[PDB]
């Protein structure tokens, strides 16, 4: 088809605030399919740098990976048709009302959830997350 | 502003369990029915007249039998600016606040049907509902 | 253990915008619409066939001028254990977590109607959908 | 930073039964109620100080006549950049996904006010809230 | 009718785990009206004393008053047919899925919303809430 | 005080997607995830360890095979009294309100397990996370 795979993570903001099951059902009712998921009590600091490696020199870098650390996330690979942009648009932005960010969320750091924004990240964060590829 | 608008609800909606999802996001918007029908399954004719226009596309023979393979309603809404608006609330696939946006993700199974203009809003509404 | 049951959406449930809400618990407890009939105005004769058992009772009058008040939807729903189980979904004014239970406060006005037994799912599915 | 904001409730959420819809949707975006009041009727002069850069257009009078048709909440909200998001979150009645898009259908019975900027803002606040 | 008036108390932890809406909105949903509502960002202790007056000599009295005033409250008072036992039987208790509290709250203490159990209560706790009688 | 309990998400729940919500309702009481896994098919030598007091029974076998025809997801959860509320929040087909009673039509296709009791959560949660 125009099937893909993407990765999905629930941040510690989500488990703090309730809400996650809020942030998988509106992935699950535009009919992606959980393909593998994990829990993490408490995220590996290594795998969270390799995650945002990309942004490794920003000012925010060190206090997005002690967010990351702060409290549990859920580490999800998801499938569906064009799987990577629809669930990237789901995820949107804290200004865009109708999206998990814009509906849910009102920060630029603690902002719920991460998706993969192209093949080439998926492929890559799908690697970090769950290495039994 | 008042203006009526023709909607289907298609099969895959059925499928998955979302009519009263779907209606009920029109119910908010505060439109209201006018009339309805509900089919098991709709006449092949009663289908090939809604999508004539699309007769000549390569989708359309899926399109019918997607149609056909379950049940759909049929549904007349009335209210201020109706047929534009209802055709916002349906959307599309990719824009999240909207049916589709929030709950397809198919070019062909895309839960709802709601008429373009106030030309296919005629027509439409006098496929399904003759009696006028 | 399959079963067919009569299923009115009253008036005030259209007064309130309440249909959507009420078709979707129905739906999420996985129940199948197999025929449906929307009317702006219920012809007083069905209202009276349908609430015939109660004739006599004082409420009567009251209850037929409030049923034809706005639209009501006739429903025929199927599913194992039909009736009972679209009963207890109605429930009562008093008790949280039914259709009536949560968003009814009325002894009359209470948005929705389920047949009560295999006799009067019958006898109410032939009233409305006469056409078996 | 933090900002504050004016939020009033209007009379047709409370008709329609949209007040609880409409503070959780100001509530899930995590906004908080630092003052709220109730107006069962909002005093007259209050909605006129209010709409104050309205005094001269032709629905004005109109606008007043609805905003004291029944009752209306004033909320201050405070949150980062409370102004300017709690305004995306009411949107308008063409933007599926906001309060006015999946709620509102018209052009003055829209539900919700929200404060536009820093200083209609501090203004709207020390109208509904004087104490302070 | 059997038209009624009955007094509800949105409790701090409501606020903190932010189902304000959540309540409100199943009372609203039940076509119950408010008629009088305050917000208060810390109550005064000697109204919640008042307030819970018939529980002065219980052990929990003295956490219970710390709790209510551990964050805001908001007290409504509701008006419908039969409100009073209608919006108690919403309450509910934690034990109680489909009310409330059996859906929403896991806590004897922490459990969201306080409502009028007789006509007696109702028109003394309004009278302690809304003065203004 | 504190508990801890096993729930499983049964392969009815990822069919009719109806993940989201069940796992929902069990946040919205309150109760914690110490310990997830998603199992694509789980392995039948755990199914039937998890339901080896069934061994004799007639639905044993089928049972089995359901567990394994599609994805489950085993939690662990903690919360106060969790083992007797979140069997309380699973409920029956019989119980509108609950899980089973607002979702639910079969009494094998139901959702959801939660474990019933002290040992059977502490040998629950041991079959499904032996790493303690
Ligand atoms: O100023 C910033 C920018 C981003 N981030 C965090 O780093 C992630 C990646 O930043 P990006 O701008 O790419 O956001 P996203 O791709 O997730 O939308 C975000 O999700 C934020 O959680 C942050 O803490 N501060
Ligand atoms: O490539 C396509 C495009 C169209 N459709 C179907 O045909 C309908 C009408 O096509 P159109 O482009 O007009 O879609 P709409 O106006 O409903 O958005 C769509 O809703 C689809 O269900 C399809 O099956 N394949
Ligand atoms: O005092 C009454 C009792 C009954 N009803 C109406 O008559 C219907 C049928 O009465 P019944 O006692 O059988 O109610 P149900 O079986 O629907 O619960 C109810 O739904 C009400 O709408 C009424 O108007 N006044
Ligand atoms: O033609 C109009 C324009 C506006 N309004 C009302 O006046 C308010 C203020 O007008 P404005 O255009 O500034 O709307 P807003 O800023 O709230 O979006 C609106 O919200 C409407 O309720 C109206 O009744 N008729
Ligand atoms: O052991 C207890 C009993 C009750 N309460 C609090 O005191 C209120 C009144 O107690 P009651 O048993 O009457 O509960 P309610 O009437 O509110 O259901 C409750 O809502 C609780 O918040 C408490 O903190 N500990
Ligand atoms: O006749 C039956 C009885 C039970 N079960 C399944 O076996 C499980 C355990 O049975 P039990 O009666 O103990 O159900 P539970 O304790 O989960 O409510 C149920 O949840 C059903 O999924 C079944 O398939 N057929
Ligand atoms: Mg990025
Ligand atoms: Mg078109
Ligand atoms: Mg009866
Ligand atoms: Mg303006
Ligand atoms: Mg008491
Ligand atoms: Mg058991």
């Amino acid at each position: 088809a125009g099937l893909q795979r993407t990765l999905v993570l629930i941040k510690p903001d989500a488990f703090e605030r309730s809400l996650v099951a809020e942030i998988m059902g509106r992935i699950e009712k535009k009919n992606f399919k959980i393909v593998s998921m994990k829990f993490w009590s408490k995220a590996p600091r290594n795998l969270i740098e390799q995650h945002y490696k990309e942004h490794s020199e920003q000012s925010y870098f060190n206090d997005l990976c002690d967010f990351m650390v702060s409290g549990p996330i859920i580490s999800i690979v998801y499938e569906g048709t064009d799987a990577i942009s629809k669930i990237r648009r789901l995820q949107g932005n804290i200004l865009t009302p109708g999206t998990i960010r814009g509906d849910l969320a009102n920060d630029i750091g603690e902002n719920l959830i991460h998706a993969s924004d192209s093949e080439d990240s998926a492929v890559d964060e799908i690697s970090i997350w769950f290495p039994e590829t």
